[PDB]
């Protein structure tokens, strides 16, 4: 699994059907663009959840990188992003094979969302809409982009 | 060098003057660019080449077909040492793998000139390198592309 984490003062998620409809809003917290790999195991998912929930990305008083999302009662917007497995090594049309197939990613993703809610709180974890087009207004703070790829652990 | 490429309807880059807008793009790419302590100019070339030609837009009835240049769109290159945020360590990131902020800025700027020489210099927007920015992005998709040159 691959995750791109961005720190936000807020995030607005719309889907279609005046044309766009808002279905998700966080204030301060993280947006996590989440890529599911074909061979991804549950130990991989737990690693994402751990870091998103536990990475200290906020200043507090004198100190920096001192406080994680939970410490400050912040929110989390988890969007699925298979394009993180867009292969671009070979020519310019990106290649998506290594990304887990949709029906299997959905069910995976949902386990992951549930686990987010267990490790933290239902009301703090926003999702979007799986494999549907989205319009996400993201107020980036800093900005701060963290990139983790679980296949780099073991 | 690392790059997070996001596809946007537009992006507004502000700094602390409470905020004041300094940069803006409409449809195009925001690119979060992490410079590595070892990066060569060839590393830069790959990111630049890829950012400009990766065909990340539909051309009605075809998918993944048009790049930023083709559609005459813009790019916002913003510097991100956070991309070598070392997160294996603990719950506190350190960022020692990034280029030290003086050689990084010189490098950055050189990249921007090349982004410019290769596209057309009215379409490359930047931020204030050293500074805190608040950047509102309208993610279009969304579509996030991740490239590390050390994976080649």
């Amino acid at each position: 699994m691959r995750v791109v984490i961005q720190r936000v003062k807020g995030a607005i998620l719309s889907v279609r059907k005046k044309e766009l409809e808002i279905i998700s809003e966080i204030k301060n917290g993280l947006i996590c663009f989440l890529g599911i790999h074909k061979n991804d195991t549950w130990e991989d998912a737990l690693y994402i959840i751990r870091k998103c929930l536990n990475l200290r990305l906020w200043n507090n008083d004198n100190k920096t990188w001192d406080k994680n999302v939970k410490d400050l009662n912040y929110e989390l917007l988890i969007v699925s992003q298979f394009t993180l497995f867009g292969n671009t090594k070979k020519g310019n049309k990106p290649d998506f094979h290594l990304a887990k197939e949709p029906n299997e990613a959905l069910i995976f993703y949902n386990k992951i969302i549930d686990e987010f809610k267990k490790q933290y709180n239902d009301d703090k974890i926003k999702i979007g809409k799986f494999g549907n087009y989205m319009n996400i207004d993201v107020t980036n703070d800093g900005p701060v982009t963290i990139y983790i790829d679980t296949h780099d652990i073991n």
